[PDB]
């Protein structure tokens, strides 16, 4: 199947991800911590990850920077950080795409089919 | 010889961009028309496009599929039009990005960054 990682502190929004993504006929993962994030993502071999980057144990950049040093996988980053210039410092870490919270489901699903169709 | 191609028809944008992206030492060329547009994207070969949505001669959106039945380039859509539709519409047209107006420019150039190291792979 299509695997998606998601990797978020707060259950409110894993719930609301996988729904709509299961909802979508993709196999959905969870990481509630930075560094459950990197281990999933080396076991569950990922098509693609949203990532959050308040996470309790680091910022999700320091993932992205980990990740990009043995991982391809398209990323796209879901955040309470808007700032341009937390954006241009994700993006330049290596994240694929980034959107803000509150968002759009629609704008992140459509946005997930561009990351799953270039690299794959 | 890093190619961008500007499809935008209110000069004062372009040459915003041009500023910006040749300030970065790319190649930046215009066109002020989506006919003009789809046609420098079929001849100049440009490593990818800033599309603007809003055009004397026709919707954007049609730029896109029209562009992905003979070009794989990298296609960043810059338009005015800020609804989460409008965003879908373009994206599932083929459309890699989408950053609405008014926008900040260097989260533009950092998104150029993310088309460029995506589509050389
Ligand atoms: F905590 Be996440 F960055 F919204
Ligand atoms: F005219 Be563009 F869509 F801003
Ligand atoms: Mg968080
Ligand atoms: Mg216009």
């Amino acid at each position: 199947m299509t695997n998606v990682l998601i990797v978020e502190d707060e259950q409110a929004i894993r719930r609301f991800l996988r729904t709509a993504l299961e909802g979508d006929g993709m196999r959905v993962f969870e990481a509630e911590t930075l560094q459950r994030g990197l281990l999933e993502a080396a076991t569950r071999k990922p098509d693609l990850i949203i990532l959050d980057l308040g996470l309790p144990d680091g910022d999700g950049i320091e993932f992205i920077r980990d990740l990009r040093q043995w991982s391809a996988v398209p990323v796209i980053v879901l955040s309470a950080r808007s700032e341009e210039s937390d954006k241009i410092a994700a993006l330049d870490a290596g994240a694929d795409d980034y959107l803000s919270k509150p968002f759009g489901i629609g704008e992140l699903q459509a946005r997930l089919r561009v990351a799953l169709r270039r690299h794959s």
